[PDB]
């Protein structure tokens, strides 16, 4: 069902601190190598009045290198696909909720992304655009009440040698009843903006991910 080379199509509609936007994406990935890249364009609401870095993790865990010894929930969820809901809790009270419904049509994944942020302080690094990047992290994967869940404790690097801490919780649900849940495991990952224009209206994004048993 999943080919060594797959395409990505994306539309995100969201609002952060009452600021509405629509952002489209076009990309390619190697599901078996755990690599994806995409070109993003802001279609409405630009130039965004907040850090682009808070949207980047909302822009498909099907593009993770899984070893044989861990059940790959994400490749086995296709062709029907799966959804996730995610909460982002920042140290300064900022909160985001994001959801994605992922379908596959031939060699292409379609992503319907929604993103909602609120309670970011006007003087904070997100609304002042002082964020530099996400630090690489490890996702902890386990089952909570019959639902595959993942936790990430990570941080944004800010200008002036400071970090801005964020906790992620994500839940993942296959469209097909019957897709067996995996055992607990880890996913190492890195996300990078490879290129951008002046106000981040056009952005090239890269992600690489590897699943392991922590040895």
């Amino acid at each position: 069902a999943i080919k060594p080379d797959m395409k990505i199509k994306l539309r995100m509609e969201g609002n952060v601190n009452g600021h509405h936007f629509v952002i489209d994406g076009d990309g390619t990935g190697k599901p078996f190598e755990g690599k994806q890249s995409m070109d993003l364009e802001v279609k409405e609401g630009g130039p965004l009045p907040f850090a682009f870095d808070i949207l980047t993790t909302a822009f498909n865990r099907v593009f993770a290198k899984y070893p044989d010894n861990i059940q790959d929930y994400f490749k086995q969820s296709f062709p029907k696909g799966y959804s996730w809901e995610r909460s982002l809790t920042f140290e300064d009270g900022g909160i985001c909720n994001a959801r994605n419904d992922i379908t596959m049509e031939g060699d292409t994944f379609y992503n319907k992304v929604r993103f909602y942020g609120t309670n970011f302080p006007a003087n904070g690094p997100v609304m002042q655009k002082k964020t530099l990047k996400w630090e690489p992290s490890t996702e902890k994967m386990y089952v909570r009440d019959g639902v595959l869940t993942g936790d990430v404790e990570t941080a944004l690097l800010l200008e002036g040698n400071a970090h801005y801490r964020c906790d992620f919780r994500t839940t993942y649900k296959a469209k097909e009843k019957g897709v067996k849940l995996p055992g607990a495991h880890f996913v190492d990952h890195c996300i990078e903006i490879l290129s951008h224009d002046k106000d981040y209206n056009k952005v090239k994004l890269y992600e690489h991910a590897v699943a392991h048993s922590g040895l």
